[PDB]
């Protein structure tokens, strides 16, 4: 499509993070009001989650069993929603400072963009152990996706770049955007094409797998936009982070 919609959020408050799951339920770290907002396919009316004690949250992720995840940035810790229960866990990462950005995989991996310490981390699905990612010289990376071949995508804020590890390398690789300011937030397909909340340019830009040519999304107004999702219909939304809204684009 070339014409956006806005979903029917109410009262965000510079919201950055965007997940989406197999149902077409959309959730939202709305940052500025300490919460975790989601919608449901056609629903008029949003739900806050029952997450506690947040402080400018940004990120958000959910796994197949419904278990959500935020990067609590203002508590430098990264908590996680059990379906049903509600029981909320911090997960034993250690030492972050300001995450924003989080990813899960079909494993129930973690993995968190670790922005004031510049290093992207992982920690499998009921460890101790965090495992610091090869990327180098990040400077404030601030959104991570995951494809399903385990290559993990980063985007590099503070170095106007997107890098990535390509699964069974240690050798990071550089994305081959173009005029990028301050990225923050990227997503990626089944396809293995990545668009990126070009978050300095007010726009989203993405590039097909093998591409060196990126395309620059229509959407209309956006204003420092901070978080992007792709479903599996390859429909695209984005959290609108300076005009409190979130926008979606059909394929």
């Amino acid at each position: 499509s070339n014409t956006q919609t806005v979903l029917p959020f109410t009262g965000l408050n510079t919201p950055n993070g965007v997940a989406v799951d197999s149902a077409g339920t959309v959730y939202v770290t709305d940052h500025g009001n300490n919460r975790v907002v989601k919608l449901a396919a056609g629903s008029n009316t949003q739900t806050v989650l029952p997450f506690t004690g947040l402080n400018t949250p940004s990120g958000v992720a959910v796994d197949s069993a419904g278990t959500v995840w935020v990067t609590d940035h203002g508590n430098n810790r990264v908590v996680k929603l059990a379906a049903g229960s509600n029981t909320q866990t911090v997960l034993p990462f250690t030492g972050l400072n300001t995450p924003n950005g989080v990813a899960v995989d079909s494993a129930g991996t973690v993995y968190v963009t670790d922005h004031g310490n510049n290093r992207v981390v992982k920690l499998a699905a009921g460890s101790n152990t965090q495992t610091v990612l090869p990327f180098t010289g990040l400077n404030t990376p601030s959104g991570v996706a995951v494809d399903s071949a385990g290559t993990v995508w980063v985007t590099d804020h503070g170095n106007n770049r997107v890098v990535k590890l390509a699964a069974g390398s240690n050798t990071q690789t550089v994305l081959p955007f173009t005029g990028l300011n301050t990225p923050n937030g990227v997503a990626v397909d089944s396809a293995g094409t990545v668009y990126v909340t070009d978050h300095g340019n007010n726009r989203v830009v993405k590039l097909a797998a093998g591409s060196n040519t990126q395309t620059v999304l229509p959407f209309t107004g956006l204003n420092t936009p901070s978080g992007v999702a792709v479903d599996s219909a390859g429909t695209v939304w984005v959290t609108d982070h300076g005009n409190n809204r979130v926008v979606k684009l059909a394929a």
